């Protein structure tokens, strides 16, 4: 009868955790040491020979060992426009991710709800997110009818956004979970390069560097607090979740969608901007907790590049072994825009099951997931680990 | 420190209230009167008099006075592309929206923040909803530099969300604000047209139905529990939100990004899904707080057209004062898209102070915000007034 009544009943108590993990990508599958002579083969630039050393370079350094790409040979073969640097092509790229894009966030959609056990109709929230393709209404619709959600679930559809919203969907799962009694969230995250894809220009070398490292990929998760602990196997803990804009850093990634599709940006203080800031980032989500020592909390990161994790593991000065599992899923996956870090999350707590750690983060308590992205934004994510008996 | 005692020290412990909205339009006019005659003028179409005939009887029907578009008769005449009905035009229109649609939505958040009366510094989220346009990094970042609000606020990008996202931003607030303590929400809707506007087809008639409703607007609201006493004046409080996709709308309203800017689809009576559907959803919202009489709570719809409201009003026998605000928006701005609703509040609130009604809410306690758009989705939110 009153609003603070339903305040009351409304709202939860504990804090958001992560209930399951659930990732798929393509299944094209493409090995780095192939791209050099692959890339350049499809897009007719073999006799850039100087500009192939370059890429060839790049390709090595990258710390990627394979990708998965929805475009296919035979696919590219008949779409040069896709294959030119610059030409007319976003309504063929549109016609491609605005149905794979969903398709795909299925995929992983459907493991996290089976490790997740629940009937699906639970489900009361889905946050989707991706930086491949926009559609009204859009892949959040077209992923509720794809999974037979209920018609009333609660749906928040992030587009355009870049490689820090694997940070951002957490941050907003979390505010949904904790202020929404019996909420559970669905989480899915959905990349697909081919609005990205294009051919090489010698004087934008930065563009280059996208096709070397950006890969597809799709992860989900399910959020939710309150665990029922008959029923729900909790993995990590949300704790808090912030959002900030790097100084000096306006340009440092771009990305404007076009009639030549989506075109790419990125100066070279990228490594330098971020790994020059994390300190102040680290010291904003952890000194309210008491905690300086960043060699004691296990670490997700959005691997953008060898170069960020290099610079950010040189500046805190941190134990190779912190920057494990995010340098795996890079080396298995590549770039895979906003999923990486939920790739990360799942990769951290398999491994540690598998080595028999105390806890779901490495046998430490207290996590940090990082984004990096347009703006230069980066998110900051605490998280704490759950035990593993 | 556990997370246990984090969550406890973290949260707000009121309902999300809105403290201020401000609007704000291009000042550009153009009288739907006028507008037949303009619009085939401008897109060299004066000799299709039958779709013309036809264009004057969608614009004397629509109920709109007049409606503000940044797009003018001298910058379409550069712009041919955009005045064809189907020519390459997407990163022409990019151009416009990627700056305006920001630009828009900073002199309506300057206008609200200047009623909220407080420093900047103490906004902690801003929602930033578009359908025009895409970018990155993205309208929501634009606009923080233009405020000169702090580098570590809590940036939400709302994108090609469609016309309900007036009530998502409301619903995406609700939590922000609700769960962080001391959090102060601005929510920023801004729509700008120059990606819709093109010229006539006499195959699409959907798409010519668009082109006399839709106009350029720009609404902003400071969303915050607990309120200041003595230093802010709470005007609603949002009590519940939810969002449902209508049994049987499949590609009701459909709108894609091609190189041709954003199309505008139409296919299954948009009028009768909402209207055979509008009572479940007020039952759903309003059963577990005991109304049943839906006279009896004051009205905020998305005017999408004239038809949604004329069929929903006489689905349930509302009384015409119920949908007089939301009308008196329509009439005056045209459909603004995701910010339409967020002016209806604004005139609903300063309509019941100019009169001397008891409540924000044209004198009633309890109120709902309705948000129609692609899926069919309806957007539904639970407000409660605040006594005048
Ligand atoms: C690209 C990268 C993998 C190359 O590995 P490396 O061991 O550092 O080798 P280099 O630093 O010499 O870079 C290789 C070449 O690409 C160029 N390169 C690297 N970053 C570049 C950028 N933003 N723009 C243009 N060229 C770039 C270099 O100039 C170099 O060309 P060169 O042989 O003529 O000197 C590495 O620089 C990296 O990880 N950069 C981070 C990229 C990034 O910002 N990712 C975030 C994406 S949002
Ligand atoms: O090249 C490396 C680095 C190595 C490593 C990681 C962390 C650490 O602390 C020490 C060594 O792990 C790896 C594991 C692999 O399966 C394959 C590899 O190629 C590598
Ligand atoms: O640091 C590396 C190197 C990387 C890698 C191997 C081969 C290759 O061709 C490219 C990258 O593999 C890894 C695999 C891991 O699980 C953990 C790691 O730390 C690494």
């Amino acid at each position: 009868v009153t609003v603070e009544e339903v305040r009351k009943a409304q709202r939860a108590s504990g804090p958001a955790t992560v209930l399951a993990i659930g990732t798929a990508t393509p299944a094209n599958c493409v090995h780095q040491a192939d791209y050099p002579d692959y890339y350049f083969r499809v897009t007719k630039s073999d006799h850039l020979t100087d500009l192939k050393e370059k890429f060839k370079r790049m390709c090595d350094k990258s710390m990627i060992r394979k990708r998965y790409m929805h475009l296919t040979e035979e696919f590219l073969a008949e779409n040069p426009n896709m294959c030119a640097y610059m030409a007319p092509s976003l309504d063929a790229r549109q016609d491609i991710v605005v149905v794979e894009v969903p398709k795909l966030g299925k995929a992983a959609a459907q493991k996290a709800l089976k490790e997740w056990g629940q009937p699906r109709s639970r489900i009361t929230h889905l946050v989707f997110c991706t930086t491949s393709g926009v559609d009204m209404p859009g892949a959040d619709y077209q992923l509720t009818k794809l999974l037979g959600l209920r018609p009333s679930v609660n749906r928040l559809m992030m587009y355009q956004q870049g490689c820090f919203a694997g940070g951002t969907v957490l941050r907003v799962a979390k505010d949904l979970a904790e202020n929404n009694r019996g909420a559970r969230v669905l989480v899915v995250c959905s990349e697909i390069t081919a609005v990205t894809f294009r051919g090489p220009s010698e004087s934008h070398l930065d563009s280059l560097v996208g096709q070397a490292l950006f890969g597809d990929g799709a992860a989900a998760v399910i959020v939710g607090a309150d665990p029922d602990e008959r029923a729900e196997r909790p993995l990590f803990q949300l704790v808090s979740a912030a959002q900030t804009l790097l100084p000096d850093s306006e340009g440092a990634i771009d990305g404007h969608l076009r009639e030549v599709g989506l075109t790419f940006h990125l100066l070279k203080d990228v490594p330098g901007l971020i790994s020059k800031n994390i300190e102040r980032a680290l010291e904003a989500a952890f000194a309210p907790l008491g905690i300086s020592d960043w060699n004691s909390i296990f670490w997700v990161a959005h691997p953008g590049g060898p170069a960020i994790l290099d610079q950010v593991e040189a500046k805190v000065s941190l134990d190779k072994a912190r920057m494990r599992a995010t340098r795996h899923v890079l080396a298995e996956y590549g770039n895979m825009s906003s999923a990486c870090v939920l790739f990360i999350l799942d990769e951290m707590r398999k491994r540690s099951a598998e080595d028999g750690c105390a806890t779901t983060g490495e046998g430490l308590d207290w996590g940090v997931l990082f984004g990096f992205g347009p703006g230069l934004t980066v998110e900051t994510v605490v998280l704490h680990s759950v035990p593993i008996t």
